[PDB]
């Protein structure tokens, strides 16, 4: 009972932060306990049992492009996909908002979080949420 998670976006986004945070001990083995249940992840920084789809608060480029691939996988070969924007650290020089971002996410079909791998915020949660909603569609 493998869990493998890709880890997909846009340039510079965080996606090998996260999951370096997350691992891990680019390949990245842990096993985490949800939320009663022993559960093993494989997050893989590519650049599927779920596919995490991030891109950067600060950076309206990734998150266009963080769209253009969430339909492009529901057209190509189901599988839980979670949408994070990152780099909920940096306030200034955010052009993304949060609720542009969850908006996003129900009209698409994808969870939502936001992260800040500079400030281990959420990260767990994140990957806790895979683990749930890869257990929603199983
Ligand atoms: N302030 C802040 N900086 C972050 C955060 N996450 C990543 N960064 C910074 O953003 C840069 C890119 O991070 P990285 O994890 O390498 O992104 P990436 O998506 O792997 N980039 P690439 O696909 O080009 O390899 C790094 O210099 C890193 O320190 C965050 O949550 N907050
Ligand atoms: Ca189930
Ligand atoms: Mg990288």
């Amino acid at each position: 009972s493998v869990y493998k998670v890709l880890l997909l976006g846009a340039p510079g986004v965080g996606k090998s932060a996260l999951a370096r945070i997350f691992g891990g001990v680019h390949t990245y083995d842990r096993s985490i306990v949800v939320d009663g249940e022993e559960a093993s992840l494989m997050v893989y920084d590519i650049w599927g049992d779920a596919y995490v789809i991030v891109y950067s608060v600060t950076d309206k480029g990734s998150f266009e492009k963080a769209s253009e691939l969430r339909v492009q996988l529901r057209r190509a070969r189901d599988v839980p996909i979670i949408l994070v924007g990152n780099k909920s650290d940096l306030v200034r020089s955010r052009e993304v908002s949060v609720d542009e971002g969850r908006a996003c996410a129900v009209v698409f079909d994808c969870k939502f979080i936001e992260t800040s791998a500079a400030l281990h915020h959420n990260v767990q949660a994140l990957f806790e949420g895979v683990v749930r909603q890869i257990r929603l569609r199983r």
